[PDB]
């Protein structure tokens, strides 16, 4: 489900996403950020010392339901003076937050956003986002915001309205009112409603985003239709041009295994198995997980070198799959096409070589170069074992793993070379 | 049950035990040797070409219920004519017998044992037998001759009746009419009874013998009781002194390899396992096998060197298990004693290098002389993996098995080494 | 749990507790009663038109997860138009609720409450409740407002504050502002919180109630606390003296046969299961239900006649469990004491004669008259199959149970007597 | 498998077979019957006072392998003093003998059979049996004798030679020796073979006798072949001109239910259930027990009778399967045709009326008199349920079954009747 396996889209935090919109000009509840409890004592008496809401910005699936270190529930709270406040970000900040998606490596709560605490009156959900089915731009909206929304989709098609947009065109005023007027808004603030719409569709189109969604899109109490959340997808692609936004990404949500691999353009995608690999491109990734799962291993963490790479690349990949533990036995599982597959030859010849790779590098290479990549690898004479079949070599991988281990529980040691 | 793992005593085949108790004067049914069909047409045309009974000489326990190749029941046969017989004899000869105690193996019938045919009026057992609970000879009778005897002995154990002997003083007469009168033979036939119990503890005593057992002794239909089978279980250990007997054995019965341990004075034990071994005395064989099984291992085939046994012993001891292929990992366990192990690492050193012994050696030595064993090992300087306890080396040779047999799967070759 | 077995409490609609609340001088949210759309329409127009909130008065456990047979998810719905509030009014006035409590045999929503939306800035949970612990009434509350609180309660113990009241003394107000101050009320609303418990607690001793929880008593965006759910289980045994309460009784919710119990004083318990009773008092009827389960046999719908019930007090008792079909085997359980034997002896006697009860009765009559009732069983002459012990009662109904079940499937009828 | 259900063939003791060969003139061991071991004695010393076999005359299928309440093993036993033959005979007469096909209702046995005991040469099998395939008379002879001769015949079906004869031109001495010759028989004593079986011939034409298999035919130490076993399966329609040979029929050997039975013409089955029959003809009792074997229950002892009996014949019936105490209920599932229905539900009348057959009658009556069955039927008036579709039948018939050992467990009694 979903892609997970290609690309990590960046997701900044929520006080990042809320200051984009607040100078974008969009309606939004005053809000800061607080690193240690002195400020936000500073920001809730400057809010008025009462009816202030604390949100912790942690990087998760599950932020209401996550548990702290100190023994809190949830990462939101609802304050009423400045000292508790205080006593709550304590709690807070520094601490580590367990979700169930992280279960036990939970990330830790760097920081807190401060706002003001506004009561809804209706709750509706809003969504810009890139699809293909539409070829572009979608504007979604419902009334049904502050609740998952997948359900009441499922369930119930009709009420979620998508519009699509004509990008050469841009989006025009009347598709806001249009827009507006088919979720349901009261009939004087959809001038307001349209203004937001036409604010986040700029925020859409400059800063390179893929997905942003309003959730909910809450009408105050006195009119002026404030966002709460404001949660932003971006893409990845949008590196180069998007310097601003890229910067501020949060490396501390990640391990430093992912933050090394994203310094040398290489996609990382740790498991819970004991099987590396070294994989070129991600379908062929997917399918050494496949058909290792076939023959009963389960891959450990593996890699993704992309097209083009340089061996100092590859070097680098060598040293994150044996810089975990957890590796009984590695593949590198590279067809040939943009990734010139000699220079892999050469850079497993030099990682062998300097890191001591000792676990057995069950090793598969073909494609546009094979005759340099197997005689590089006759020239250098290790223990690199060479195999050309995808079946042969998930078998010789997963039984080269289980015969690590088996040598392990053993206390001897074993040395691993092909058949003469 | 029974010794099975220490030494295999010496059984004839019946025309064997038959002649020797022809030669000894006891009252015996014609008998003749035949190893092809025309020798059996001559001697059942001397007996009166009619009446004649076919026997079977093939050392097994089961052989009225095996089967031969030809599809032939049983190895016991009644022929009315010579021409019959050689047709049946024609199905014998040559041919291989499957019982249940060969399974698969079957041995092949060599020669028959041509007999007249006499009617038994009455079946009595009897057998001549040294034991440790009467500290002698034992002669043992009863009245349920022709059956299987332990069924009657367990169930009723009043009817057999058994009689110690003094060594010394030898047999007297008198005790053979006591024996013969309380197993319950005719009053007229007793003296003939006495005669032939004195003739048999003398062919006892005289041939070194074990155990004499004629089941069933029978009184004929005219008098003059005759033995049936002769079944004599000898003494391993009489070999210096008993020649004639001992030559006489039959070497086909066995495995090869049993001949070939047995022309050096080194015990041999197969099984339907793939770990060998080579162990010093049947007792730490048992320990070894137990230990093994405790691990979910299986012993192959392993040996037992005796005591002060050369280096050429262990040399061909390690030839004879090497010659099995279905052994994967092998461990030498011999704790020291008589047999000084410096000879065993000499000839552990000896014969690693010269047969290529690539499978796992996975050495225990002890007792003695442990520093030169030792220190010759570590001169050496090979793959013999060094261990010295029991259960940690039962670990690591049944593991040594599993991951041999699974780089065999796998198509991969391994080489192991004690860690550093 | 609970008590289920031992009186069902009277507990009103939300209306009717609103509206007592509202007499009482408690500070209340504007709320009327709708039975049809018209005069929703007419409220939600009186209202302002806006910001109206709907509720369902249906007595469940389950009335936000319920659903109706028009398809509409919860009990409460947020309507900002009077059109969409007869709208949705017409989706729930003559409607079958179905929640988890009712499974299939849903209550219908009879009436609805109209009421404002007013927007909380604080919940806190309040009770007034009756307790043996501290002998008398208790005045419970926290800041855990909303939610379930048993959760809470159990997870931190300390965060609900109990004080217990002295009756003769009645309660004073520096015990109310005593428990403000202790849940965390802000300084500026104490005192109307505490006006507000001294209401409650004179409504509490007024009607003869037994529990009345305010959850969540909430402070408004203005102040002025406001009280949103009045939850009040009252009191059995005050029907007597507290007719107006009593006579509000709504009797659709439940069962036809539970109102004609109700009737005649005589507690009704149905389970699903096909073995009748009729026992007098609640702990023996748990004692048979017991029984009766160990001999794999399972009550089907039982009663209670009290203590010196009349003779039509059982012949309605007897109409009642042969009113249901799904009753196979009939057992009158009842031990002597208060409620003479020999009445029920006569009312087993008259509406076997009667309603033509064909089914087997398993009669186990005990106490204070024995003569009587077994002379007139005698007298009477009839199936009535007669029994004296617990489990040989238990034992015998079960059986009968299978029985007559089974010659049902047999298509075959049977009569059933004393063995002579 | 074989018949069973139809008909039980007379089959007659050892030693009154023996002397049936013994009359007409075929040879023969010399053989007498002993009532008592004074008379053993006689015959044992008249004989010789040795060599003497001693055969219990028990009606089973084992005889070599049963056991006695003295505690002897087999039937046969070989004597060689008239003291011990006294010794043994007292452990046989007037004893019970236990085999498998008894269990546990084992035959006593009355007398044995005393007989000299004579050493065979060869074992010939040969059996005069009428059969469908050759239309009449067969000889089938065989060189396979002294062992059981299906396992033989399936394995070799060449071993057995089978011949048919022509009834009109009888049987032919030429045949005869042509017989004798294709067994295998010595060329000396072909005619005494021969004469045996013409002999046989005319003993088997002569009683009316079925099967007549000599097992073994053996030939002795000195010619002259004699019969061994005599095995007689005589014919069950054949009682009415066969008087000698029907007189003599051994009625201990079956239960007093089957004398009582034959003595009215009425086939008695006997089975381990618990539901009684009364069936017409033995192929719908097959049905019937098919049937009821569906439905979960286990008929327990069923009838047949026959065609034309009198309402005497079906009031023994039913006094016959109400002797029983493990039958439940009874189900009399005649369909019409030879027996004429009106009699048996004038029967059922009956003796329900007499008997006192208070276990519940489920009756299925059709057939030629249906008008004037059930007529009767509802004259009589009583708890006779009435059926009348087979499957029907049995489903209500078990059910009841089920019903009555369920009342039985209760301790309650019930009545059965008809639904209104």
């Amino acid at each position: 489900e979903n892609l997970y396996f290609q690309s990590m889209n960046l997701s900044l935090h929520e006080y990042m996403s809320m200051e984009l919109l607040q100078e974008a000009g969009v309606s939004v509840p005053k809000g800061y950020v607080a690193k240690s409890p002195d400020e936000a004592y500073a920001i809730a008496k400057k809010l008025g010392s009462k009816d202030v809401v604390i949100k912790a910005q942690v990087l998760a699936g599950g932020r209401g339901k996550g548990t702290f270190e100190s023994g809190l529930k949830g990462g939101v709270k609802i304050v009423f003076s400045p000292e508790e406040a205080k006593a709550v970000s304590s709690q807070m900040i520094g601490k580590k937050l367990f979700t169930k998606q992280t279960g036990e490596k939970g990330r830790i709560c760097n920081q807190v956003l401060v706002c003001e605490r506004k009561y809804p009156r209706r709750e509706y959900y809003f969504a810009i986002t890139m699809e293909r089915s539409f070829q572009g731009p979608v504007l979604i909206g419902s009334s049904h915001g502050g609740v998952n929304i997948e359900d009441v989709a499922a369930e119930s098609p009709e009420a979620i309205i998508k519009e699509p947009i004509d990008i050469e065109e841009g989006i025009k005023k009347e598709q806001a009112l249009q827009l507006a007027q088919k979720m349901g808004f009261p009939p004087n603030i959809v001038e307001s409603a349209a203004e937001n719409m036409v604010k986040l569709y700029s925020l859409f189109l400059k800063y390179d985003a893929t997905m942003i969604e309003i959730n909910p899109m809450v009408e105050d109490s006195d009119g002026a239709v404030l966002c709460m959340d404001a949660k932003i997808n971006f893409d990845s692609n949008s590196a180069y041009r998007q310097k601003k936004i890229f910067d501020l990404q949060d490396w501390t949500q990640e391990d430093e295994r992912d933050k090394d691999a994203a310094k040398a353009n290489l996609n990382y995608i740790g498991l819970d198995g004991n099987i590396g690999c070294l994989v070129n491109g991600a379908g062929l990734a997917m399918a050494t997980m496949d058909i290792i799962k076939l023959h009963g291993g389960t891959p450990a963490n593996f890699l993704d070198v992309g097209g083009g790479a340089t061996v100092h690349q590859v070097t680098e990949a060598f040293k994150l799959i044996t810089s975990d533990k957890k590796v009984l036995a590695i593949l590198v599982n590279i067809f040939g096409g943009i990734m010139r597959c000699d220079v892999i030859a050469q850079g497993i010849v030099m990682a062998v070589k300097d890191l001591e790779i000792k676990i057995p590098v069950v090793v598969r290479l073909q494609g546009t170069r094979v005759d340099d990549a197997k005689a590089l690898i006759a020239d250098s004479g290790l223990k690199i074992l060479a195999c050309d079949d995808l079946d042969e070599a998930a078998r010789m991988v997963v039984k080269l793993s289980e015969i690590v281990t088996l040598a392990k529980q053993a206390h001897v040691d074993v040395k691993f070379q092909l058949p003469i």
